[PDB]
């Protein structure tokens, strides 16, 4: 009997060598959690060589490949049998959500139903704004110290992306005993993706957030079959996740829609099939709220001004 980390290594070189990964990414890569470039490098290769058309759809190429790589890595792993205890390689975990259920209704990551409140942006009144329940009596768009750091500016839309993904998810897996309500959703960007990164304030898992699909309407259902197309097409929006704190402390460029995740966890085992007989069990956690996935606020007052020389009349 072999190690377990000398038959990840094997197969990991053999992928590297294979799809002419960079000498040095090769020379030293040691199949360690954090080492996840040259597995990027394998992915991006057998993507310009047998994917030079995929279209991606808010999703940057980096961020597609980047995920490709965590899947490939936590393929290696499953199939080498090593694991590194608090290191999950796929960075991700699966939501059942319970978003497309029910008509109006929205639920966040702490399985509850969210709240309805009025958001007027600079002016712009948006009245179907949905908050985190523990965000019941914030401002619009403030969280609390309880708050999962979830709200949509607009609650139709997100309902669209929802039923977006779970059509997606449909069309691919038409017979799926399981997992049609649930969304592969990433718990790690660029800030967080070591277990000991710097703490910081704020949103502890990549925001999520619907964008529409403008143009899609203007399109012929008709004329089309594909049914994730048609996904598309019946509902014109979708889930897109982003930095834990993207910026309009850390912040990244990390940003990949729903489908398009999913599609690298899909092409990743077409690589793989392509490369060994069997694909491994792989477990995407199924994701349960705790405390550590909290977001972490900051109250502080701030002073309004008086043109008062003195506080107070004695
Ligand atoms: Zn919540
Ligand atoms: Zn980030």
């Amino acid at each position: 009997i072999v190690s377990a980390w000398e038959k990840g290594m094997e197969a990991a070189r053999a992928l590297m060598d294979k799809y002419h990964v960079d000498n040095d990414l090769k020379a030293n890569f040691k199949l360690l959690p954090d080492q996840v470039e040259a597995l990027a490098a394998v992915c991006k290769t057998w993507l310009n060589e047998e994917h030079r058309g995929l279209q991606l759809t808010f999703t940057s190429n980096k961020t597609f490949v980047t995920m490709m790589g965590r899947f490939l890595q936590a393929y290696l792993q499953s199939f080498a049998e090593v694991t590194y205890k608090h290191h999950e390689p796929t960075g991700c975990a699966l939501w059942l959500h319970r978003c497309a259920e029910i008509e109006g209704e929205l639920k966040c990551l702490h399985g509850s139903i969210m709240i309805n409140k009025e958001h007027v942006i600079e002016q712009i009144s948006n009245t179907d704004a949905r908050c985190c329940v523990h965000d019941a009596a914030c401002p619009a768009n403030q969280f609390s110290g309880k708050s999962c750091g979830m709200f949509f500016s607009e609650g139709a839309k997100a309902q669209v992306a929802f039923k977006q993904i779970k059509a997606f998810m449909q069309a691919l897996y038409p017979n799926a005993q399981t997992g049609h309500g649930h969304l592969l959703m990433p718990l790690r960007c660029e800030c967080n993706s070591k277990p000991g990164h710097a703490p910081f304030l704020g949103r502890q898992l990549p925001k999520l957030t619907p964008f529409a699909l403008s143009n899609a309407e203007d399109l012929d259902a008709d004329l089309i079959s594909d049914k994730s197309v048609l996904a598309s097409v019946h509902h014109p929006a979708l889930i897109v996740f982003q930095c834990c704190n993207p910026v309009y402390g850390p912040n990244c460029d990390f940003k990949i829609s729903a489908p398009d995740l999913l599609n690298a966890l899909v092409m990743v085992r077409s690589l793989w099939s392509e490369n060994f007989t069997e694909l491994p069990r792989m477990v995407v956690p199924e994701f349960k709220w705790s405390t550590k996935h909290q977001y972490r606020n900051v109250s502080l007052p701030v002073a309004h001004s008086d043109a008062r020389q003195n506080p107070f009349d004695f």
